[PDB]
């Protein structure tokens, strides 16, 4: 029953031109009806890619604050996201947590207001490499989910993306196995402490060196719902990974 | 040196109020002898170059220190100089104090940003606690020190200083304490730029500011101008950008 998801997270790279180029693709392609697919551009472009965007792929922010408005020098809102047109965000990201020091407090907050505002939400978890490797994988990702967990009232506007920091960005994709595995723990922890209900029905997407050679047998795996895709979303073959069945 | 104003819209309003905003701003007659500069929330930098009349510059609030790269949520200067701003605000109060971004990352971003073509309003201040322990021209040095080592061209480069110290802390701040430090600053440039740097380097201040206290700030010899916080989102901001006149 769970809808096949395919995120697509630019990061911090492109311009107008470029960008158009790859929304110009996406647009082509004539994406299937069955896999949501989501574009998370730089801040900057927001508006810009909503706009040329075809309308049934949705534009995701990638990352936002706690508040609708105040003074926060550098941040933007739900508020203003919606207001872009964006129906997204992503909160979590590996980079947001171990590069600009993001808390799992701090996210728990914005998740809750995201919500609260309208907003879809794209909450990132996973372990690091140190802590897959001391093989307490299991104990990182139920702790991260459970503060996520607490601020969430609905579901249905939730997806949940794990992505292993040792993968994102490494070209070390999680093999089949070791990704349903955890996804495999993951809904059975929402069936545990939420509801079998929230369990059955909730994505849980993998991220980390996603590409075009990979996505087939991860997406067969049975509790792997989808993908948010770094590297990969700024090339061609992004296309082939949102028909990955 | 040309007068200054700065208005930083932190993260505030949507494509409506702003657009008011923007057509008050559009409808004033700013003075020739007065650089206008506005710092929209990031999702609407594109939004307000667009709408805003060619005689006011946008600036971004903030950026990151490389070209392109996987930092999901930032943006850098190409990307701001794509969407038609030409200036971006670095180091401001609430970066380093609520984001914890460090002296040594700010140096990186004003380098980049910099060699990228923009302008750079490069934020100073000291502390509550700083100040009171007698260690103001230690740490504003020092902090401009930091941006020094990254500066080349002294030419696109607008020091603002901030009396973090005075920001909810009962602290009187007055015009002539301003122009104490600012004195301080244009001395520190002197000695370790040129003659010419300290001549022509506008530095303004960054402290609080309104309609009936711009002028008598305005008229401190070593006070080039303003960067202006909640007041940039009302039409009390052209008071302010009349100051001079
Ligand atoms: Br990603
Ligand atoms: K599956
Ligand atoms: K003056
Ligand atoms: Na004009």
């Amino acid at each position: 029953s769970r809808k096949f998801f395919v995120g697509g997270n630019w990061k911090m790279n492109g311009r107008k031109q470029s960008l158009g180029e790859l929304i110009g693709t996406l647009n082509a392609a004539k994406v299937p009806a069955d896999t949501e697919v989501v574009c998370a551009p730089p801040t900057a472009y927001i508006d810009f890619a909503r706009q040329k965007l075809d309308p049934k792929i949705a534009v995701a922010a990638q990352n936002c604050y706690k508040v609708t408005n105040g003074a926060f020098t550098g941040e933007i809102s739900p508020g203003m996201i919606k207001d872009c047109g964006a129906t997204w965000v992503v909160l979590g990201h590996s980079e947001r947590r171990h590069v600009f020091g993001e808390s799992d407090e701090l996210i728990g907050q914005k998740v809750a207001h995201a919500l609260a505002e309208g907003l879809g939400v794209i909450a990132c978890i996973g372990e690091k490499l140190d802590e897959r490797e001391a093989g307490i994988t299991e104990k990182v990702v139920f702790e991260q989910t459970k503060v996520i967990a607490d601020n969430v009232k609905d579901w249905s506007k939730v997806v949940l993306a794990y992505e292993p920091v040792w993968a994102v960005g490494t070209g070390k994709t999680a093999t089949p196995q070791q990704a349903q595995e955890v996804h495999e723990k993951l809904r059975g922890w929402l069936k545990s402490n939420v509801s079998d209900a929230v369990a059955q029905s909730t994505r849980i997407i993998y991220g980390g060196s996603v590409t075009g050679a990979t996505c087939k047998e991860l997406a067969s795996q049975p509790d792997v719902d989808g993908f948010l895709v770094g590297g990969a979303s700024l090339k061609p073959e992004f296309v082939d990974i949102i028909n990955a069945k």
